[PDB]
């Protein structure tokens, strides 16, 4: 292995620029058996790896595991290897009324409420996706016809406290989390989840590309929609290679 | 009589319009304006001179912001009030990246918040985003003349000097939290400064507005007439698939 | 033609002044350099209109900074870089305190930093504070005229609306950081608000400028006078030639 | 299910109020292992989780994946299913130079270098271990007879900048960290890891216990990649908590 | 003379102590040092009142900080000039749990950084940890001399009023920071107040130097606005 | 009897004194108030001494704040809790700009908040700034004394040692904040250094109270001869006559 944590070597990605991401290991085959060629590559922690092809073009998926931290592993790894396009999709609750479950998500950008993606540039610097891919997956929603939304999304290091959820062990949440989703809510954010702003931050301050999709499974205010935006990401990657 | 406290306008002026394009510089948006149909001034108090046009046959308004996002923040406030939803962003700027010509355009997906005003808006840790629909309309009009474009983050200083990181001055200091700035940016791929996006992106994406800003580049200190119409042309037409 | 950037000045122009008198609108210029001796024009770029007149024999300028800290920023810079050495801003306010009233004049000892400019020059630990030869000139020129006086704090924002704490907007409502601001300053003493004093005053103070400020208080939110008010500043500027 | 990740019940716990929990997913049953009765409850996404029993007493074994979000879920979940005492059993990169691999290091607090801790308290609080639980630490590792070191850890968000590692795609660290490596160091920092600011942080100010151990993989005082005697102890100490 | 700028003492003046009992009060020093053996005052400048004392035949060091970190930053700096290597401090306390009780002991693993001397030495991230052989010292000492100890997190405050959210003020009102912050802590688990923890512990733990404190409760703000002597001097007994 | 909890003082032991000279070191208490009519001695607990004076007639308050504002915070709020609204400090300080003079008197404009109690009064965008009246009595004061005299900005750090960056230390390490700083604070036109100015200043100026800062220099960072013995008493003298002098204008 040349890295570290994926136990991967540059030979094991055949050439591939591109990368698909999702945050869990168990959702790695099932990406890459939509493409051609599906090839398991390794599997450490929470890092699964697969090979495909699109468009005679090599392709990985990789898990990311929850949260910036592995994430940042995952993608530092993979650009060491040679990616340098990064397609996250997920499964995400929305916060505003009008998005129902099913519905697809792209961001824009993301609400840093993260400390990883501090790791790579000061707060100041925007957590931004890169334009093409953005363009990619929306282009990919409107091909297979979902409902679609394109806008902010706030990246918390907590699924609990950081989207102040109060039916915890403690029941708690800090000053800094008090009232702060209807605050979100106010500014046009979308949705919560845990991984774009490290993503997206890492990515646009390194030269790197990457863009973000998700299926809304809940709302605060899967199978079926997973499905679309996995579609979803797989289209977009195919304009992107 | 006028809506607002800066402008000088009611909505009655605006005559339905929905977008303005804004420049910075109330000596160009005459110009801007006479691109589209019956052209006509509205107003001008301080920096703001506004004036109202068609495009194919829906009112736009063409206003200036002024220097900085303090002066910025006072226009996109009001206008919002008088029925703005949507902002183009229109300027000439200077690059700090070496592949970036004189003549090239620019199109902003978001800004590094370098300035005071957006976090009266928002936390920084809000992303000074532009809008999706606004940055395609800008990219494909810019596509459209055929203009070499480059699309990525601009950092939006509160300063013309040190904010830029620029020792050609009285002091010739630089504060600490600005020393060695410049080549962080160019390292984390900033395509250049400019002084009112991150304000004017920061306030429109946390309120449910629509922004999106082009720019021309005019110089280069890591080595403007025609580029700066190509930029006007660019976000006139982009202003079009937007109305 | 220009030894600077923006202005459109050449230390000719400024004929060895020293001192430099800066309201923010353009238009109050011509009004206060009539007060001195043989006013004349000098340019007009932008929000940056610069006269130029006389006091018992010397030179002296007046230029406008327009509206907020970035302007402001660059009309300072540029104008130390001509030979300027002591600044004194004159302006109008709204006064926050019960018992500051209309026609009262404020003279700014030290201001709170809610901008974003003078971070560009010292850390926020430094004080947005006037010099105290300039707060003297302008209390005691206040004096001359017997006009009621307040000698304290001013709260300098980078905002009219949210800054100042005002929710009649579009949006109607204000960021977290601001909510509830305006009594706390209030209860700290602050006289008032206005946008362009943190940042005059931070970069003064910390480039071994000298500066001041005073205004005149012409609406009271917790509820003839600018004449009164350029009266004072140039009585102020007089002493300080 | 009670818990949204985990995919347990109080049931699987059996009575269990104290939780041994390793990042590696792939060490939580060589860790159940050895002790009695073990049993594998369940594995999804990175939470993978084993049941055993210590001296007679239900114990469970749960690993967190990498980084204070992983963890944050597994301690919550865990939590909110009894567990009131953990132990933390990781891998550690040690920034002074006469700490050798293989070495245990026991730490009392952490710096918050992480972004989970501030969610659960602001930056001013200590990411501080619980005092049985470090005190248990210590004394099983004078038990076995392992070279211990006591003392402040530096837990990171990031296993590349922010742990002051060059050896990457790009080359640079943000100017937050660079120079920062020696800087703890100076300070008296032992370690670097990603989970114990967070871990100790949520449970010190929610009235749980955590303690915190993990073995030397690497120096970084020589290398930034490298090319059971902490599991033992955090067992036996586990023994002294129940 | 001085072999440092404030303290008054020379490095001859500690007779090789390496160990320093730091109560906040210079009248309490003597008191503290009585104590033990062969009590000597040694100086007394501003704040700063020392003595020397002997503990099963060793040197050791009683000296005053004052108020506050910055007093004590002082205080502890000039006595690693002159070879002190571990900081035991013993002080008064408001606990701000209702179980605590007053006459209760606190040994304290870590302190609620609310100090501005702290930052001096280490960020904020950097945790105000107390030693683990001083805090074992402490808790075991505890246990001999005989009292209700409670081990854990104190909030150290470099003002006395708005930082411990006190209202009996001239003004009556505390800064937005600290609006609502005692409940905060308390609802953190969180023992009690006091002034110079957060920069004693952040000081020590990050410059190579032991530190420890204890304190004894003299007051519960869930209600209103000799043990824990004995107990640092039977620690730093366990610690020479 | 005592009306606050650590000064051991009460309202009737001020006899109606508003204003309070505040020096650092409970021994110069007396030294102050000596220069006055009828001194008398009031109190003495922790770093809080206290004496009370006549000034032209007028009853006036001498009470130590010990170093730091933590201390320097009790003093000045129990003092406002006893009826005192007018603080004058007054200290001796080391410079750190080249042409600032062994001897010279410093009167503080505004300080630069390197503390940590000022943020229980005001959050760091809040001026530490002095009451104009104080500092303008303390202005004319040095006037009338004839001293040679700054009028500026003074650094107030929460350290002796690594705040004011000195490196002659047991560590001899100084944090990265405070790393380079004080050549930057010298760039900024930063007159001293000194401990108490950002809390007292800035607890006063956002609680309706006056407090002016004086202090006269005994040693300068830049230069390489130090004072003999008497540093400060000379310099400290004429500090010291000066912020009574001022204290008189203030009544
Ligand atoms: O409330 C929710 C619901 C779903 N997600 C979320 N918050 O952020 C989560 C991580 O991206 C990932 C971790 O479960 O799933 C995203
Ligand atoms: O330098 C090091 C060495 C080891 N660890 C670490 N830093 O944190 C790492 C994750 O918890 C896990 C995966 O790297 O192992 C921990």
């Amino acid at each position: 292995s040349d890295v570290f944590h994926l136990g991967l070597t540059k030979n094991d990605l055949q050439g591939a620029q591109l990368a698909i991401v999702p945050g869990d290991p168990e959702r790695v085959e099932k990406i890459a058996a939509l493409m051609d060629k599906p090839v398991k590559l390794a599997s450490h922690r929470e890092f699964t790896s697969w090979r495909a092809e699109l468009d005679g073009k090599a392709v990985i998926v990789c898990s990311t595991g929850i949260g910036g931290p592995s994430t940042s592993i995952a993608v530092e790894e993979l650009a060491q290897l040679g990616i340098r396009t990064f397609l996250r999709i997920g499964t995400t609750g929305a916060i505003q009324p009008h998005i129902n479950v099913g519905d697809v998500l792209v961001t824009t950008a993301s609400v840093r409420l993260d400390g990883a993606s501090l790791h790579f540039a000061p707060m100041e610097f925007p957590a931004v996706a890169d334009f093409a891919c953005t363009t990619a997956l929306v282009e990919a929603a409107k091909s297979i016809g979902a409902t679609t939304h394109v806008g902010v999304t706030a990246s918390s290091d907590t699924f609990y406290p950081g989207q102040e959820r109060y039916d915890t062990y403690s029941g708690r949440v800090v000053r800094r989390f008090k009232g702060s989703m209807e605050e979100w809510q106010a500014m046009g954010v979308m949705n919560y989840e845990m991984e774009s702003a490290t993503l997206l931050t890492m990515c646009a301050s390194q030269g790197l590309r990457a863009g973000m999709v998700a299926g809304v499974i809940v709302n605060r205010t899967m199978k079926q929609t997973e499905s679309h935006a996995v579609k979803i990401v797989v289209e977009a990657a195919r304009r992107l290679l």
